[PDB]
């Protein structure tokens, strides 16, 4: 008995992978009260049933989270069998640690506390800022990568001996990924010391692609590409999975020297960037659909790791 | 080693209690990163000591929720001794049960497990909404009583054989503690059916006192100053403990016949609400810097119910 | 794979609820050993099963509690699938507060934690004397009203433009539900100060019909009937749901003015309460097996709440 | 800050133990409501002390270790800093396991889960009926032999070559303790089969000394006795540390040819028992004291195990 | 849907438990990495099914121990149903207790812990040192004797007027109940004091067999041989169930009077007590597979008791 | 009252830490039995204490990692105050997450829970190879990092332009470290494809530095020191913090083409290890000592992370 329901994160994706699955959201109402506090009502028989919540803890961060905990409690309460949450855009994940023992929070800890506190048995995420995360819960997690969408749009370029190129350090392995499945490239990294930009590698006159998990102001991004295209490079494309585009990213993104940005669709985007016109967007709901459909039928996933 | 420390909920109130302690309030940066996530650093030595933190879960709610816990988190992990969380408005606490096992969740227990799993030790609220959220935690809660500083405040009106009324049927029990305390007066209760408004008790030609413990849209206020008024009384004041003063209630206000609206500090007002003329505050601060004071030194907090 | 067990408490409403669903009761030795300690010994195969256990917390109160939990015990170290504890009276739930940070004990949130530490999956009661004790436990609980049979009682008395009373300032919210499913009439309420009784009402020269959850002592029930006849009222029955019947009961309601008291059954009567010529007894069987059925097909049980 | 708190069970135990201590007993209403409830009421600050309660969970077991587990629960809501319960006899202790995989419950397991539970963290037992209850709980958990004070009372009998003898099987490690103690004796069984019972060892002709860790019934006791005189035995004289005595206990003791029954004070005797000729009891009031003393003041605990 | 796996401890008895179901030991892969950590790969879906392990915790103990707790955290992590972990052997179980309260780790209490805190659904053993450590666990633990197989060995001597010793005074109820299985005999008990060893009843001129639940070193075995011979018995037969055979036991056995060893196969027997004449071995995995086989299938497990 | 004690992994650096604090190890005797099992007994009184262990989880891992466990529980139910578990090398720490979902377990989060689960405090740890390992615990955790020593090593070399390069892709944030430590240099970085290494950055004619966590066994780090000669670098230093050095190390690193390699002493060096004439060992006693100084008294921990 597989049930989906939506919050107010990411509604339209909850339709697209609905209709790849044949179904239909259920019906539950979601919403605020007068004073902004989180108002949930299941309206349907869940008893036994094995339910799916599809939601992203994307801006507005904590009232997405909030609905997600909340109708969590209200299904376990309802007396449902098994709850999975797929949250295909897992927030506070850059919160991982404590550098050099600072007084600061390691909050993807506390949010995976909270989801095992309401009630739940199963995430299912897409491309997690740190890996390691898994481990932060209690309970399976699947971390389904993007790169097979972004890699089926590359190929699609025709570039001129294409070299993938990491904006920061954090990025290397996702990077190296994406270099050996794009026939086997070569890859160059930005290092950032002090301000002055380093480009470990080469890149003369050759199409750079840049690849990164997030795009959230742009900042990293744009100076990577001024970086590259001043060391003599001809085209650079962007390939990102989750579309922050918060701050200042529209104005950043239009003064760039960026051919094209592609993006996937785990956070729905806003006017004024949908308004730019070197901004394009690919779907997830047909990988989010499968994975959902092996989930539900003791199948297993890991073929959906394949190229 | 007492130390306080304030989100961004009720500063004001924060050093109102600060003052009143002569400390000061400990250094640490709470804020928001670009897309809205909270953001928090400690800025000092907390190791061993005996930690304050002063929030309300006032609008917005859930911003101010995820900073509560989020410091509590940051604190714990930098190894602070005893952890008390000072809530004067303990929000979410309007859903405290499921009517009919409606399939809805109880929230304030999820918030009280919240609380719990970061590790508080100890919570002090004032006025809850249902006092049976004390059963909620594992950990000692104190829930103080607001009456005093509205009692003191009333008996300064000298009103001409007064009477208490409780503008619905969940504030009986808070009605008839003022009735008795304010000089054993007669007490009246509004019952609303189907749209009609009936009075049981005799309110013709006195001075009525509606006591309730918050204002959020003032719709039964409002609806019950106007019952009272067609039934025949002289003067109507308001008095309440929590200002939510949410939706249209400015507007309600202002059209009303209520003559005063007392209430106390336990949620900084808005301007529009400081803009009318007969809306009046009254503070809480020297309750709270006491029940904290007798917190610190192992005292008996009975004390604090006294009249 | 449905089976039902009963302890010491309520042996024969545990009959008739078998006798409902067209079952037997299952094979379980419960009893004492020569010291006063619990016994108990399942003396079936319970693997695998759906298990219901049908148990007041009656007196001897912590006896039938042991009983309880000692089953509950012995039923989960035998392998059962899920088990269901019926508790159509939950003992020591008027202990649910501190009242001014009394150094008293929750004793209702104790045995809530006692029963999920021994492993209940689920609790259903019979008119919970506060509603808030579902917030208490981690699995669902389904509070259902005994209102339904005593309304349907109350209907057949064909009383002159009646009343209804609520005995004290706790039982207000249930006179009222009451008072709107009787052909929406009037309500008043009893007032105790210092001794000296108010009514807040009027109730001369009309049928009163007072209502509460349990009768204990029927000190306070025979208090406001007196009360209710010296300010002229032609007759006062008396609509409870939990009949306590503890310490001088019997006398009180012997020399009282109380025409007729009708209470349910989920307490046993004792021989010198049935000897009484004016109390009366309804039985919730019925809806018990009714609430037990749904709960075991995976049906909805927001039907129970149908007058 | 050590403080002394005791419940019903043991008021005379606890009396003494205070009184070595040269301390006084603090104050705490622990009683019973109308309806056989317990009721506990701290009436002095104890935030941030170190608490004992003594308490044995002796008949009515279930009243008893109900009035334990509420004032642990009243104590851990008043901030109390640590708790100790002292238990001289812990009651239930006889079901630790499942023989055969039968349907029962292991309720010792039960009555730890619950301790630990409410917030104990150290539990102080005398003579513990199987040893590995130790692990049985999650905190420190002494449990201290009562074999100095009964062997210092048999060093003053003077008996002619004297034999230990265990009355059944469960019996015989502290048999062998105590006749190793007791200048090296020699040590004979009682094993009883089908009905008839064998004694492995020679007891011709010596005096024999009973030792068991409790007297329930006196069944097994008083037949041993019979068979040792059966086989020739001068004189017999029974030891045991719990006195329970229920059942028929007083005429199989007064209808029996044990010379003299010792026991110790871990439960108030009745007075049927008392008025018997033959049975005599020990105090165990100072070594509970130096326990106490030690636990108190961070000391080792090992030399309470010196004879 | 019933998959066995096995570890690196008891492979051959894995295999034969499961030629006796007439299935097949699934695929892992479990091994060492270079530098000596456990690594662990299942080979296969997993996911809803009924998983049993078998693996005893014999030496290698702490390597066997986390091979076992790997492989459990891996299964739970890949979505498995319900995990068993048939475990013949259970090490670490003679650390039981503190004896006089001395600082030492009752280590059996962690091993049960860390099982519960992986994941272990249920736990099947044989003849557990101390029976109590069935109260260890939260879950059901079926301790399942060995004495049908070697009852049916016994019978198969034809001694002249058996009697049945225990070594030691921890061995005295398993041989009480060999006694009253072989024919209801005679039994004697080997005490040891100061070195010098005295046998409480008569073994002159009878078949004696030594009846234990291990063989770790031989001593006692061997020395109570010793004293049994020099008290005059014409034969000695050692009747164990867990071959540990650690240390000094094969020389301790070659240089015996023992006449003939036999032990169960719960851990495989190395290859210099192989080479010894007088060890013989009976098997388990006929009682191991019915006991798998009645968990499997929801059926009573108490008919694995019978003789 | 600070307390250190010593397993049997690494007693020779808790002898150097014990001399820089002034005082001398606890007394404590860990061994092992008959048959391999952990056996630990505390000699001295520890209530109240504040104890520190110190053992790295080395070869032989799952001996080190039971001594561990079996200390702390040993300490924990002694009743010591506060346990902080120094553990200088974290074994098991490279297996932190489930790659493409691969039925593998997550056995560092299995050795975190089993750690929080026997009662430790605090974990304080050198050179973590995953620093989401800190997320790990619900407890504090100092992951120092062992970059000042190195530092200060490399710094007295006098070398010409030196390049710092990492090994393999998983370095490159370490590698940066030290670059921006050592002057602000170059960094270059060894790719590894399908076999041949790719070097990205200029290497010609530099002095190259490998910085790594670990050497298990040399594989990775021989192999870049190939590929960096054979591109013409003129000399290679190696330099990581464990020295594991398993398998094959010795002979990997003797017939190798690094002119130096220089560890830290988080494990003992073996004999072959230290024939070696190119292995240099320096010592982190004194930042270790330092550490547990400040963890000892309240002290702000952030100045260990100072060069
Ligand atoms: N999109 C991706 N595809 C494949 N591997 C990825 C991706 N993103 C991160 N990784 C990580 O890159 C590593 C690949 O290792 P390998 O299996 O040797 O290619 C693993 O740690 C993966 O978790
Ligand atoms: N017997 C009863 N029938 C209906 N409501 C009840 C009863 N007893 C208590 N209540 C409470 O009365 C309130 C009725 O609210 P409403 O739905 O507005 O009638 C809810 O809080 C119910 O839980
Ligand atoms: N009264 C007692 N005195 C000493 N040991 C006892 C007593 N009762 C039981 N025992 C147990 O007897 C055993 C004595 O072992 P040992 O130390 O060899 O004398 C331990 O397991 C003790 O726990
Ligand atoms: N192999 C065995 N067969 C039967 N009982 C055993 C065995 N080993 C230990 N026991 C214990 O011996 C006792 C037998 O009690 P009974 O049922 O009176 O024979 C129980 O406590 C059993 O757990
Ligand atoms: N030895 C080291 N010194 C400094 N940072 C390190 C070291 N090893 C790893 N790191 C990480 O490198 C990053 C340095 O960031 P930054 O503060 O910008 O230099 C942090 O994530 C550190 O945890
Ligand atoms: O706003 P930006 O910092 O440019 O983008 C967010 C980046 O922060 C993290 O490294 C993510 O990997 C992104 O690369
Ligand atoms: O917006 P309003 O409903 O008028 O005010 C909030 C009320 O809702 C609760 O009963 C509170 O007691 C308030 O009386
Ligand atoms: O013995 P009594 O106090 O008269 O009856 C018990 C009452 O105590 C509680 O308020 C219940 O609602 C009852 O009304
Ligand atoms: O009433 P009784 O059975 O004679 O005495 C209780 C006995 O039950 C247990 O074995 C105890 O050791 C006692 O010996
Ligand atoms: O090496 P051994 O001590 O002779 O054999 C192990 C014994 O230790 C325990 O009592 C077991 O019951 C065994 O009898
Ligand atoms: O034996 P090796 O693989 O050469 O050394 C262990 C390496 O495995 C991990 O990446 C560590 O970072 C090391 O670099
Ligand atoms: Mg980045
Ligand atoms: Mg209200
Ligand atoms: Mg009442
Ligand atoms: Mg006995
Ligand atoms: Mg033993
Ligand atoms: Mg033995
Ligand atoms: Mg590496």
């Amino acid at each position: 008995d597989m049930k989906l329901f939506a919050g107010n994160a990411t509604p339209e994706l909850a339709q697209r992978i609905a209709n790849r699955l044949y179904t239909s959201l259920g019906d539950a109402a979601v919403g605020r009260f007068s004073d902004g506090e989180v108002s949930v009502q299941i309206n349907e028989n869940v008893r036994g049933g094995d339910i799916f919540i599809i939601q992203s803890t994307c801006a507005p961060t904590n009232d997405n989270l909030m609905e997600l905990v909340v109708m969590v409690d209200a299904l376990r309460r309802a007396s449902a069998g098994r709850i999975t949450a797929v949250i295909p855009y897992f927030g506070y994940a850059r919160q991982d640690r404590r550098v050099r023992s600072a007084r600061v929070p390691i909050t993807a800890k506390v949010v995976a506390d909270f989801l095992s506190s309401v009630g739940v048995d199963r995430v299912l995420t897409v491309d997690l800022h740190a890996e390691q995360i898994q481990g932060f819960f209690d309970v399976p997690v699947d971390n389904v990568f993007g790169s097979p969408i972004l890699l089926e749009d590359m190929l699609q370029l025709n570039l001129d001996n294409p070299i993938v190129v990491s904006p920061d350090i954090g990025g290397v392995v996702r990077a190296r990924a994406i270099a050996k499945l794009l026939n086997d490239t070569d890859m160059a990294i930005i290092d950032k010391r002090r301000q002055v930009m380093h480009i470990i590698g080469d890149v003369a006159g050759r199409d750079c692609v840049l690849v990164d998990d997030m795009i959230d102001t742009g900042g990293t991004l744009c100076k990577a590409a001024e970086a590259l295209k001043e060391r003599g490079a001809k085209r650079v494309f962007a390939y990102a999975t989750h579309p922050i585009f918060s701050g200042n990213a529209a104005n950043n993104l239009r003064n760039s020297v960026i051919d094209e940005v592609v993006v996937c669709d785990t956070i729905p985007l806003s006017d004024e960037i949908k308004s730019l016109p070197n901004v394009r967007t690919l779907t997830l709901s047909g990988m989010l659909a499968e994975a959902i459909r092996r989930i539900s039928n003791e199948e297993s996933i890991s073929a959906m790791f394949e190229h």
